[PDB]
């Protein structure tokens, strides 16, 4: 009779959480948090959007929240070691209770919306956004984890690398600049630059990854990645009949190596025989390009976001 | 010119994704795919008497989530099976497992817009929605927690438990609260809750039972058999015992062997195995005897309860 009062006690109220329970779990997400410009660019973006500091403040947490659970989940999805000259979170707390930590914070982001109105049409269609957007995070993600995982089984293209990036990439840019748009009380859209954005965001990414190891460690290539230079790589080669090159590119993607000096010969490939660190960083260009022809300092900042 | 026109049109468009790009990222999914719950969901629809189309909608969701949740649970315990098949995950790598995983909650979150068009409604259907799968991962963080950082904490029974209302309830309550919120017809969510424990525990002492694999033994889990014998032992003053449970959970063993050891001390010393069976015989009796329907608005669903 005593438990059965004990259980009908427990089964009618709601689930028991503690302020203790919640920092417990909450180590891997303090941890990256140990790691200003994201809100630079939000800040910049709102001087043509206009939200109220309160409601642009909830916006930008749920960036936050966004933006480092999909930092933890990346970790572990490329065995990265280090974030930001720092141990990553799954190293030290162990993949199970990061992946858990980091989606936790993914649905916390979401309970975040509703803050941020008491209009439930708008809320409507500020969830919509949420959702299309991690929908479209997850494709990107899937696909480049996929031909990484899989190579040589798929060798994409720049085309499909592209669109990959417009997933992949561009959902959080396109999240945060959605979310503005509908809140805001105020030109034609932002999305289409804030897509170029986050394309000129990643592919500077991969490029700075292989060039300052060339002149960091290039963990792009530990990792196996089919980054913007790579894929230059192995379509020039296919295309020039360069067999070997294109069959030594894979092998050495293939080996998940630390080695530096396998590294650095497949960066002088890149360099000296496909030539795709210069097609990449002209590609670059060319894409600031279309901008520059307040802005201009987030694009030199940008590997800072 | 050229590569400028064909930037401007990939900006200027929507992200481009085709069925084939869907059909690569459903892969471990799919796998997984490869019944119980639905019977559940019809018979507790008698009470709530849902639309057939909103009713199927539901049950897609309560699968994705379903599915979903153990792809990820498969990583987070590095089990090597899941219904005597390879895991994902060993199959598609941990990568594409957790991303495609995680892709389904959120596909699931889109079924959620279309059980109705109502806005108030809806924000309802999505705070509950939110809520649970929120309670899901704080239960989950908290299994995993114990699991990992033993023996820093020992948990008791009454902390069990509630860790199991966050982790194994918020599936059960959240097809169940979506279902009383679109019911065009007393709560059912305490009797739901009820069945989540009772699914937990009889989960916990079948892994156990069934070896007398004992793959929680493997994991070095603290199951509701285990958190008995290690209070047991603690109360009786029995500190060799207690700690050769501690050594056995924390070799992460597949031996045989020296699982049956452990389960022999929770069969000859703390007599765990059956202190658990008599438990679940009374959680499920709270329910055969509730003449006065208290919980009740079944029989052989509580008996099919170990293959939801
Ligand atoms: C309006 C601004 C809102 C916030 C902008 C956030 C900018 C960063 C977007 C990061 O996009 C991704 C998506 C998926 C994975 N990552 C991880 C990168 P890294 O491991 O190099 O830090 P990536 O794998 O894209 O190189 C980054
Ligand atoms: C009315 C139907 C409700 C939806 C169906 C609920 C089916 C049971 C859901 C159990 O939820 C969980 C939560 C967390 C982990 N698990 C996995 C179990 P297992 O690995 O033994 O399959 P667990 O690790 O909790 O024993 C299951």
């Amino acid at each position: 009779n005593k438990m059965e009062a004990k259980i009908d006690e427990l089964i009618n109220n709601d689930p028991v959480w503690s302020s203790q329970n919640e920092s417990l779990i909450s180590k891997p997400y303090n941890h990256i948090l140990l790691k200003n410009f994201r809100l630079n660019l939000i800040v910049q973006i709102n001087r043509v959007m206009n939200l109220p500091k309160d409601q642009l403040a909830i916006v930008s947490q749920i960036v936050e929240l966004l933006h480092n659970s999909s930092l933890l989940i990346d970790d572990i999805e490329d065995n990265a070691p280090l974030r930001r000259g720092q141990t990553t979170s799954h190293l030290i707390f162990g993949v199970p209770s990061t992946i858990n930590t980091a989606n936790y914070m993914y649905f916390r982001a979401m309970q975040l919306v509703s803050q941020l109105t008491t209009k439930e049409p708008l809320y409507h269609n500020l969830i919509t956004i949420f959702n299309e957007e991690l929908i479209n995070l997850h494709r990107g993600q899937g696909l480049d984890i996929y031909w990484r995982d899989f190579l040589p089984e798929i060798i994409p293209t720049q085309e499909m690398y592209l669109n990959m990036v417009m997933n992949k990439t561009g959902g959080l840019f396109r999240l945060t600049l959605r979310l503005m748009e509908a809140l805001s009380p105020s030109g034609h859209s932002l999305v289409p630059f804030i897509n170029l954005l986050g394309i000129i965001y990643q592919i500077r990414d991969d490029y700075l990854n292989l060039k300052d190891f060339q002149m960091g460690f290039a963990e792009d290539i530990t990792e196996g990645k089919l980054s913007f230079p790579i894929v230059h790589a192995l379509n020039f080669t296919k295309t020039k009949g360069q067999t070997e090159q294109h069959n030594e590119i894979l092998r050495i993607l293939l080996l998940r190596t630390s080695d530096k000096d396998i590294k650095l010969k497949l960066i002088q490939i890149l360099e000296f025989d496909t030539n795709s660190l210069a097609y990449t960083k002209n590609f670059i260009n060319q894409l600031v390009n279309m901008i520059k022809n307040e802005l201009l300092y987030i694009i030199d900042h940008l590997s800072e976001l």
